[PDB]
């Protein structure tokens, strides 16, 4: 079973969050990966769960999961890349919020 506080390595960037935050959006990729019905998920050299995506963009994914909204730094030049990340994580609402 997963621990209360999950430690994630996303593309090299380390994030900590509650397990409930990872199953926050029903039917999303993280919902499947972290729903208790673990040993399928890859791990880095220090035993952290590894997510093979851009670690810098994930910071906004996580904020969505926390707040159902995202504030982007001013003049953010990668709205489209973050949109693709949302598509990969199967977060439809976020995909719509980032639609140009």
């Amino acid at each position: 079973s997963f621990p209360e506080v999950v430690e994630l390595n996303v593309g090299g960037q380390v994030y900590f969050t509650r397990h409930s935050t990872l199953i926050s959006i029903p039917h999303s990729l993280l919902w499947k990966m972290f729903s208790p019905k673990a040993n399928d998920l890859a791990k880095d050299s220090k035993g952290r769960f590894f997510i093979d995506r851009d670690g810098f963009l994930f910071r906004y994914i996580l904020d969505y999961l926390r707040d159902r909204q995202v504030v982007l730094p001013d003049h953010f030049p990668e709205k489209g890349r973050l949109k693709r990340e949302a598509e990969y994580f199967q977060l439809p609402d976020l995909v719509k919020l980032l639609t140009p």
